[PDB]
């Protein structure tokens, strides 16, 4: 790491995202979030349990003294605890990004998209279900079940029979939150050796027992161009501290990462090690 935080000059709000723009050596940088993180402004201000970080923002009042200190101290423990830069937020750029239903309109969009462009649908087929469903947005009703309501009823023809839709309204709403790549193929549940079943919870080592999942080594992994694609239930079973290590460690050796809605199982094709206790 070069910095352990970096100060956000300016915001972006786009397509139920927002960019924070900060100088990173001269250079004009940005790091991208869903808005979801910012109406309840809270989970990012830096809190007294050390807890984790839903994602490397800290919120700071720019009025109060010592604030913005606090936040830049606290970030060099959660720059460590979570392997990334924190950006320090000055919560007076991110008063106006939408309504609440105004939020739920913009991201909805998102998993259309994700959707259409995922199982191949055409943009119109979707268009009288998408009018209904932003109409009832702004009536508050759930964003999470307008996508169920959704989904149920633009699968037909689109989506296997064997594939449950709560798994797709799961692939959606987790693919635009961390910008992660959803197919519809079989799964295979490998992560890189990188991750040591050692230092694993219980949790962790219990649910990846329980999905089968299996290390596979990185130069393997590289030489035959694998994709790590894991089942997005057997994928969140896992702690959150574990889902971003085992997606940064695929992005570094350059393996896609994605999220499936089947449970189907991809064919043993490759030097895997299943997991399971010493
Ligand atoms: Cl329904
Ligand atoms: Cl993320």
């Amino acid at each position: 790491m070069d910095q352990s935080s970096y100060i956000v000059d300016s915001v972006t709000v786009k397509n139920g995202s927002i960019h924070l723009y900060f100088d990173k050596a001269g250079q004009k940088t940005y790091e991208r979030h869903s808005l979801s993180h910012f109406v309840n402004l809270d989970n990012l201000r830096a809190n007294n349990t050390k807890g984790s970080l839903p994602i490397n923002v800290i919120v700071f009042d720019g009025k109060s003294k010592c604030e913005e200190s606090s936040a830049k101290s606290a970030s060099v423990y959660y720059s460590q605890l979570m392997c990334q830069p924190i950006l320090l937020l000055d919560q007076a750029l991110v008063s106006d990004v939408g309504d609440s239903a105004e939020v739920a309109v913009k991201m909805f969009d998102a998993y259309v998209n994700t959707f259409s462009s995922t199982f191949n649908v055409p943009m119109e087929k979707l268009k009288t279900l998408v009018a209904t469903a932003e109409a009832e947005l702004a009536k508050n009703v759930s964003l999470d079940n307008v996508l169920s309501t959704f989904i149920s009823a633009a699968r037909q023809g689109f989506v296997d029979s064997d594939v449950e839709t709560k798994d797709v309204v799961e692939c959606l709403k987790l693919s635009h939150q961390s910008d992660i790549e959803v197919t519809g193929d079989s799964c295979n549940n490998y992560m890189l050796t990188y991750n040591k079943v050692e230092n694993m919870t219980p949790r962790d080592l219990g649910a990846c027992i329980d999905c089968s999942a299996r290390h596979i080594n990185a130069q393997v992994a590289k030489s035959h161009n694998i994709a790590l694609i894991w089942n997005v239930k057997d994928f969140m079973s896992l702690s959150e501290q574990l889902r971003k290590q085992i997606r940064s460690a695929a992005k570094k050796n350059n393996l896609p990462f994605k999220l499936t809605c089947a449970t189907t199982r991809q064919v043993v094709n490759v030097v895997t090690t299943k997991i399971a206790l010493k």
